[PDB]
């Protein structure tokens, strides 16, 4: 048995709802057929995004979303993707089209439509300061001038409001290919011509590190921090070498552990650059955020390598609540997180054919968590079992959230494939007693996923295997599993 | 230097005229004529990331582009093919009198966006030392070498004093 | 009403006894008097270092004495204190006398009479490498050499064992004026040639910083981590400006704030400069070791400036109890700390007067809190009221710990002169219940202090003043105190 205790009145912090956040790239299906179809698509949808699509997010309570995000925001000009569709200009690749018809204002409304904010990246790598401050007083002034008047002509009469703003991406690679001392300089300027119009607020969100280059993060924040709100971080989950990643189905059980112990890599990483964050800003006055994370597979045989197209099985979602939950362990540094990518793109939630689409393990685990979003935290503390071939990973992961009803959820991945896991879980600091219900997610075969034919094959079910006798909660969780408990006072 | 001769840009000095009447059509059809390989060198120290990476493109995309449409309406239906491509010239001098450290940055950011279309491949090309100034070869090694096919020297022979 | 929880089963680590520490400097009568009396002074001693402190020391439960460290550990040449006593070196100013009488033997004798570890610091600033070398030959090496042949002529057959090594003390200042950078190249030069002879393994220590001296931290981590087993940090609580500090009693009611407040910015550095430990040293391999710190007051009117001879109030013990706690909420990392100094020098625990002696308020806290010594800490939360002229200061300061046998210690400060303190403690996670002892530290002066003439105005008392009605414990803590309770299971 794995033991927990649950300090139900010791609260430890506020997981934000944007540790729940996405990332959509112009990269393959993610938001040409993915989201955008066009108004005159067969495919039903709302002003040209697919109903199927919007519908299922909007369950799933999307916090934010990040676009144009990965390498293609320090390719992108951003006035190329505005204005009368049919002189928005166009690339076509024979070896891939971007008509650019999805731009600002197709962008700003798909957030309206899932009520979720925007997060835009800016380019630094290939753009031009100017470049970016227009792009700012465009989407956010409310006087004259050539940026707002232009945007009133293309249909938008008062701004919008945004947040969160990133100064680039991937500046360290694909951006640029910048050192951390030079990408300091230009991010320092660049942020100063962002400004604040109206009663807009912007968060600006400074390029931080991939993987393990603590380097980037100690210039950064000592050469820059005063000028920042947040600060990113990438890491990938990449079970093979990068030219042999390994497959999304029919993997090894090797695969398997590596998968989840490179997942569980997240917390080190977290820990390490949130410890060089705090020489420079003990208070924590800066967001740290992972707008980078999940699985990197070989894509689908007879699929086009560049379009990133990779099935989804309940090891991505054992991936994922793991991950989240290294997330809520952070919640006094990490207040925002986006896994890559929303549709069709890397560690899908959702995954297209035409007309047909499926939810993906991985969406089920953020649907089943969205209770943690915006929830306190409470102090857990836990003795769990260890699992794998040598004793390295933990049997289980768990975490415990008060959302603002009162209610607590807690949430627990057991890692093992092959047999349950016992948990007793200890309840302190309760007034009444309570009652329990459950939500569990798990499946037959190691790679079991959902397909176009069967997309209900691993789906959340009711879940009944556990005892509560008034302070202890005793649960036996079915294998590679991600279930969530709701307790309630009375 | 593209687009219908008689509209391209014009400059004249009476201290010299440039016409620009030979630009990148001019050159590419040069190189063809006489069977040699171009080199051409981009602006680093007065030009933007996102002009030298459409030259490469306006020169070597087979595609669907404003560039590669550009270039098809200026008479030039297929792609060029180059190997060698200067990122810079004199860099240190009248290229934009900067440090090695500097120019070495800016090297690796305008060379990322240089691309290989089609089957075109580049031969990007750092600008290097002028005669013996070996710090510069040194910065440049040091910081730069991932990202360079090549790297540039110029030593002139110079009888007297300047 | 202060609210606690004492998590009386989570243990958070252990408090190194050797938080309990003292340091003594070859200044004013600290050694002289206060300790080394000789074999025919009048004043009852053994082998000449005076029972009286011996007996009071040992009760304390001392674990660790620094000698000769501060300033004086970079001018001193340890070979001038060893061999016949009589025909040992001599320096007298006009303007103090050391003879050379209390040297290694006596010293490594004085620790053997306490039972506490020694803990020397050689001299980098004015020694050499050989010099500092073959001192820790001298004291532990057991085979045939001048040196170990030298300590068994000057009485001493088998070596000594010795783990506490300081490689240079306040090397910034009075031990060399030293730049981090060149500190470090000494530092590494110095450690190579220390050796473990025998079955001796010596415990290393660099010299750290100077109060808010991160730039030092950073330089002696990146650069000496390898070679070091703990890093050393100096804080003195001084309450005015450098030239007109205030006395020690006859104070006013904004002194007793404003030291207050100065010895709590102990938790400041600490954590500051234990956060670049953690980038340089992620597993905390290497201790942080506070070996200076104290209440630095005016001498008491009339006596000599440099003799550093200051009373010792009811003040002082808030200071030692306060900093105390702040040290145990650090034990993860903090595994020494060396309060300033031992006898009749700054915050010292004792003062004497020819036969005479006392203790101060200081010593009552140190003796008060032994009970901590080598305990587990144990998770406590706590909402305490607050106090002082702007709500600056907490009113309480607590911490819990488990000793060997399973009694279970609570100590509290209440750091308001004015009033009592309302504190309500509930206890999570014991079995049985349990019964609880008292002790309190108090006095009716915000300066009251003991004096030869009356050495008892200020001492511990039996502590009634609680209740315990199962779970709860409600305690009225007096003005200005420290309080110990014991718990015992049944």
């Amino acid at each position: 048995a794995s033991r927990v205790v649950v300090n139900a009145d010791r609260v430890k912090g506020t997981i934000n709802r944007n540790i729940y956040g996405h990332f959509s790239e112009h990269l393959g299906r993610c938001i040409y057929e993915g989201l955008w179809v066009g108004e005159d698509s067969p495919i039903p949808n709302t002003n040209g995004i697919r109903n199927d699509v919007l519908e299922a997010l909007k369950q799933m309570k999307i916090p934010v979303l990040h676009w144009p995000g990965g390498c293609f925001a320090d390719e992108y000009h951003w006035k190329d993707g505005v204005g009368p569709r049919e002189k928005r200009k166009r690339m076509v690749n024979t070896h891939v089209i971007e008509n650019n018809h999805f731009g600002t204002h197709e962008f700003m409304m798909l957030c309206e439509l899932l009520g979720c904010e925007p997060y835009i990246s800016g380019n630094v790598g290939s753009g031009t300061v100017q470049e970016m401050s227009e792009w700012v007083e465009y989407i956010t002034f409310d006087g004259e001038s050539p940026m707002a008047n232009w945007r009133r002509e293309n249909g938008r009469e008062k701004p919008w409001r945004i947040k969160y703003w990133g100064v680039g991406n991937e500046n360290w690679g694909c951006g640029g290919n910048m050192r951390a001392e030079y990408y300091a300089d230009l991010y320092r300027q660049f942020q100063t011509y962002l400004r604040n119009y109206g009663d807009n607020k912007l968060h600006k969100i400074a390029c931080g590190a991939n993987t393990a280059d603590y380097h980037w993060t100690e210039v950064l924040m000592k050469q820059a921090a005063p000028f920042m709100h947040g600060l990113s971080l990438h890491y990938y989950t990449v079970p093979g070498p990068w030219e042999k990643k390994g497959p999304a189905t029919g993997f090894t059980t090797d695969e398997w552990w590596v998968t989840l112990k490179k997942a569980l890599f997240m917390d080190e990483l977290v820990t390490k650059h949130s410890a060089i964050m705090d020489v420079y800003d003990p208070d924590k006055r800066i967001d740290l955020i992972v707008d980078e994370w999940g699985t990197w597979y070989d894509v689908e045989p007879g699929t086009n390598p560049g379009f990133l197209y990779q099935q989804n099985s309940i090891r991505d979602a054992l991936v994922a609540g793991a991950t989240l939950h290294i997330f809520h362990r952070h919640c006094d540094r990490v207040r925002m997180a986006n896994i890559a990518q929303l549709v069709n793109v890397m560690q899908s939630v959702i995954l297209t054919e035409g007309e047909r689409m499926l939810l993906t393990p991985t969406y089920h685990v953020f649907n089943m968590f969205k209770v943690h979003q915006d929830a306190e935290l409470l102090d857990t503390w836990e003795s769990v079992e260890r699992t794998g071939p040598e004793g390295e990973l933990p049997k289980v992961s768990v975490s415990a959230s008060r959302a603002a009803d009162g209610k607590i959820h807690i949430s627990l991945c057991n890692l093992d494939f092959e047999t349950g896991a016992s948990v007793d879980i200890e309840l302190r600091g309760l007034n009444g007693g309570v009652s329990a219900t459950g939500t569990t997610l798990t499946s037959g075969r190691i790679d079991g996923h959902n397909t176009f034919d069967e997309p209900e094959r691993v789906k959340p079910a009711p879940f009944r295997d556990f005892k509560l006798e008034g302070g202890h909660l005793n649960a036996s969780l079915p294998p590679m599993s991600v279930t969530v408990l709701e307790l309630t006072a009375g």
